[PDB]
């Protein structure tokens, strides 16, 4: 039993809710919240900008130190950093950005990072300002993630479309 509330069950292990991931993290305080990161951990907009803003920029400060030490992530890769006031940990995962021409096949590699964590609160990777089709992202999620994932979809219109079109 866990504290996630109001989710629709899509499969054995994937759940979905129309929710602001920032507000959901603040309420549940999950072990892991996933950030829709880029390779530079520059949290300017989208989910990343919103999560970082909610940490009062502490996520960005920590991220800048991480990059200065380790260099950029790979597209499809991830790193575990603090969850600050939102979660125990933040898993920063880099989905391909279609608006940069990155290979959509890397979306499966990106979701594989979730399998290293038993339970996660997450957005749909590569959706929103990353330019991919969110229906496709949900399909890859369901077909790749085997651990328990609670997906937060900000847009109510998109949430209803994802549910109604789910196979
Ligand atoms: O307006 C739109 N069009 N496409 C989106 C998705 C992609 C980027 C943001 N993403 C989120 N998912 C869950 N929580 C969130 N908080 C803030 C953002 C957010 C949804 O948003």
């Amino acid at each position: 039993v866990n504290s996630f509330s109001g989710y629709l069950k899509l499969t054995d292990n994937v759940y979905i809710k129309n929710a602001d991931i920032v507000e959901e993290a603040k309420k549940v305080k999950p072990t892991v919240v996933v950030n829709a990161a880029n390779v530079y951990l520059k949290h300017g907009g989208g989910v990343a900008g919103a999560l970082n803003k909610a940490t009062n920029n502490a996520m960005q400060v920590e991220s800048d130190d991480y990059i200065a030490t380790n260099g950029p992530l790979k597209v499809g890769g991830s790193c575990v950093l603090s969850g600050h006031n939102l979660a125990k940990h933040c898993l920063h995962v880099v989905g391909p950005n279609v608006n940069k021409g990155e290979d959509i096949q890397l979306l499966k590699s990106a979701y594989e990072n979730f399998n290293q964590h038993e339970v996660l609160l997450a957005p749909l990777l590569s959706a929103g300002i990353f330019g991919a089709d969110p229906i496709h992202s949900l399909r890859v999620c369901v077909d790749t993630v085997r651990t328990n994932v609670y997906l937060a979809v900000f847009d109510k219109n998109l949430y209803d479309k994802l549910v109604s079109s789910f196979l």
